[PDB]
């Protein structure tokens, strides 16, 4: 009795990009620009801070492993010094939180490596993943998982909500967050999954 909650674009595979690490600079579809502190403009190119989606295939410099999970990764990079704010995607769903029931929300993380532009990419800013109600920020992994330039891991995210819990029937959300605390200020995301179950 482990079913699935339906997200959109759960693995950035919109829009097709069809040449090796080309990227898109807009928001991916399904999904909103998260950005608290304003550090992310409402149009981008390709040295703004910006989010947007990239192919990682065979020819790419960026992973030791292709993407996690079909074609394409989401990514977001943030031009401001560290310090200066977070921002990501946020992805609000139509499933509402519900009682005794366990919620597993797993993300694949990866620190790309390589050089752009004569830009080395070695670094990461560090990573957040939140799964909400509303407003609220129900449970989150701040930054666990150690993630070596060039590789992916997976960030396990859990919320058990019980009877009690203010926020029932409110919509669950993700967020996917760029921390900006190292550079190269840049991290990718891929194969959002939630699951429910009961709870314990
Ligand atoms: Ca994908
Ligand atoms: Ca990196």
């Amino acid at each position: 009795s482990v079913v699935s909650i339906p997200i959109n674009n759960a693995g950035f595979e919109d829009p097709f990009i069809e040449v090796v690490d080309d990227y898109t600079v807009d928001t991916p579809p399904g999904w909103t620009t998260y950005n608290p502190n304003n550090l992310v403009p409402e149009k981008r190119t390709t040295w703004t801070s910006n989010n947007g989606v990239g192919y990682v295939g065979p020819g790419t410099q960026f992973y030791n492993q292709l993407a996690p999970e079909g074609r394409n990764i989401g990514y977001i990079y943030l031009a401001q010094k560290p310090g200066s704010g977070v921002a990501g995607f946020e992805q609000i769903l139509d499933a509402t939180l519900e009682p005794d029931t366990k919620y597993t929300l797993k993300v694949d993380v990866g620190n790309f490596g390589g050089e752009f532009q004569k830009i080395s990419l070695a670094g990461f800013p560090g990573y957040r993943v939140e799964l909400l109600a509303g407003d609220t920020v129900l449970a989150a992994d701040h930054n666990n998982l150690y993630i070596k330039d060039g590789e992916f891991k997976t960030s396990t995210v859990t919320f058990t909500a019980t009877p009690d819990n203010p926020y029932l029937d409110q919509k669950l959300g993700i967020r996917l967050i760029n921390l900006l605390q190292g550079t190269f200020s840049g991290l990718d995301f891929d194969n959002v999954r939630l699951t429910v179950e009961p709870a314990q």
